[PDB]
């Protein structure tokens, strides 16, 4: 129809070579991988700390601000050549700390009502991320394990990079999104199996653009 078409990777060897072949191309300099290479080894940490305070760094510890517009700024060298399906997993406390401990049932699936308040609390709406986005290229196992899987529909041209090979920490076909960046949720649904949330949703974009 009038929708767009996104590619998904389904060979890990390909998906691979892919990735790699865009890092070739990146030309990032000493520092930005460090930074990158410092992102994965505190990247919890870190997103926590965006969260909290709302994607301002002014009070973050002077190391750490270096770090972050560090990263910031490297994505002015990363971008997917493709529109792209992105992965990545999330725990309950996802959709809010009102789910942390509602979402699922005593045996693995999740209960049909907290599932029905997910939506009406994010479908068809905006939804803004104050950390950066760690996602993979593939549903790779490290997740498969948590209730929430988002699948992001990424447009040719946006900023994403492949940080597979630069950190023996990233995850596997890591490719990393911008702090500060919306997104808007199109489709909630559960997985059939045994229940699970798979959700769906076109990257919009950052408001972080040095330069």
């Amino acid at each position: 129809a009038y929708s767009n078409t996104y590619q998904e990777f389904t060979n890990i060897d390909q998906a691979k070579a892919w990735g790699n072949a865009q890092y070739k191309k990146y030309g990032l300099s000493k520092s930005e991988k460090e930074a990158i290479v410092s992102y994965t080894k505190s990247a919890s940490e870190i997103n926590g700390k965006l969260r909290q305070n709302k994607g301002v760094i002014n009070g973050f510890p002077s190391n750490l601000i270096k770090q972050v517009e560090l990263l910031d700024k490297s994505f002015n060298k990363m971008k997917t050549p493709e529109n792209i399906m992105l992965f990545r997993g999330d725990d309950p406390a996802y959709l809010g700390t009102e789910f942390q401990n509602t979402l699922l049932n005593s045996n693995g699936t999740i209960n049909k009502t907290a599932f029905e308040k997910a939506k009406a609390k994010f479908l068809n709406k905006d939804r803004l991320e104050y950390g950066y986005i760690s996602t993979s290229l593939m549903n790779v196992s490290q997740f498969a394990g948590r209730p929430i899987i988002t699948k992001f529909k990424v447009a040719k041209g946006s900023k994403a990079g492949y940080i597979d090979p630069i950190s023996a920490f990233a995850g596997q076909l890591e490719m990393l999104l911008p702090r500060h960046s919306t997104y808007h949720i199109d489709d909630m649904r559960l997985s059939s199996d045994g229940k699970q949330i798979i959700i769906t949703a076109t990257m919009m974009g950052t408001a972080i653009n040095p330069k």
